């Protein structure tokens, strides 16, 4: 009978996908890839005969509708969970009575642990916002506080803006320009200038940037093309981590 | 060149390897198996004729002392950094000048997800270990208190004994009475008999089984063949997150 499949592609390209994830878009009847899927490298062409299908690019019922009836595809950048966003689909499906099939991959949330950082030590995953006028959020500061006080990571996801006219995406240095104005503003001593963090670019890429150094020293480095993010290492950092983040030392 | 990849296989069976880890299995001259692979739901000789290779079963310097010439692969159960064991083998590497290519999966990390449990939401990874004799540690037990005193939810991973002698896996039973023991005996007010947690089996697997309940009702529930892990929630469930555990709700 119909369902729809939820799957995981992975961090990079067409070749990090699953097995079974490549098996259950070639079962389906339509294959949808969210927009967010044009960041991985490779093209949907490409993409399209290595699948042996045509695939659809995307407020839509033009994926639930048909799944009502028909095994329907919906393609997801890294991990279904993963990346969160996809909590509503979860919803409305539920309200619409479709079955669904998660496919796990990949995920940043893992991924990042190629910084020498230990997992199990990061608090909770913040998410820093594009300002708008007098729209400055800064949330996630006190949960900052909060992991840097009970000495754990954090893992800070940048934002990502689609609307009007391409897509737009946070950089590291417009991330720590961000946090260095918040301090300033509330000068809670979470971090500052000086505080050594790991700038994150294309994690899980061939062409993977990582640094490590001083928020001053990151603030102008160029990380090249997106998808950025940012680690703020606990006050304490045990000496295997260190011997792993020094290998991605700032110069000159 | 030479080159070690160390290869995510996912959470599963033989279907969650990457495209991408398939194709350096293939390509690598010696494929190893780190024995905590066994748990993965196939079989050996089918696993071999899918690769269309020999594979060996696995202290150990068999596995880079070939990669000092020769191109070596080295399969784990879920994500390389996700499970967070194999941080001895990159020192290793480097000591030894051996390259490393790590090729990314599905982490149970990631997968406890499909609880309906917000994953920017959890705090610090907790380890419940074996009792024997005298050492009965709880250094969890703090660290449980600081994500449940600063509103984070709590992986709780489970212990895994091997030696004499067949792999002794930890359940959710095991662990939920060594939580009620340490409590009685700390008496920090972190959970209690009452406290609703999510008890979880073979995550990602197709028999996956996901309860919601008390501790003391979850304490005598059969969950089945391992892997099982917990989830604490925070003192504070999101109405959304309580929408999805109740799906898991345990009865009768």
């Amino acid at each position: 009978g119909s369902m729809l499949y939820i799957i995981g592609l992975g961090l990079y390209d067409e070749k990090d996908i699953t097995v079974r994830g490549l098996e259950a878009v070639k079962s389906c009847d339509l294959v949808f890839l969210e927009h967010y899927t044009a960041i991985l490298q490779c093209d949907v062409a490409k993409l399209e005969e290595f699948y042996g299908k045509k695939v659809i690019i995307g407020e839509a019922d033009q994926i639930l509708e048909p799944a009502k009836t028909k095994n329907v595809a919906l393609l997801v950048v890294g991990d279904v969970y993963g990346a969160t966003t996809h909590s509503d689909i979860f919803v409305r499906c539920q309200k619409m009575g479709i079955e669904v099939k998660v496919i796990h991959n990949a995920s940043i949330m893992n991924a990042i642990g190629c910084s020498g950082l230990q997992l199990y030590r990061f608090g909770q995953t913040v998410s820093v916002c594009f300002w708008s006028e007098h729209w400055r959020p800064s949330s996630y500061y006190p949960k900052i506080k909060i992991n840097r006080d009970n000495n754990m990571h954090t893992l800070v996801l940048l934002d990502i803006k689609v609307k009007e006219e391409p897509p737009r995406y946070m950089t590291i240095n417009q991330c720590i320009e961000q946090l260095l104005e918040v301090e300033k503003e509330q000068h809670l001593g979470v971090y500052d200038e000086d505080t050594m963090v790991v700038g994150m670019a294309r994690v899980a890429c061939a062409d993977q940037k990582i640094v490590y150094g001083k928020m001053k020293d990151l603030l102008h480095y160029d990380f090249g093309a997106p998808m950025h993010c940012l680690l703020i290492p606990a006050p304490q950092v045990d000496d295997p981590e260190l011997d792993q983040l020094e290998y991605f030392k700032y110069k000159p």
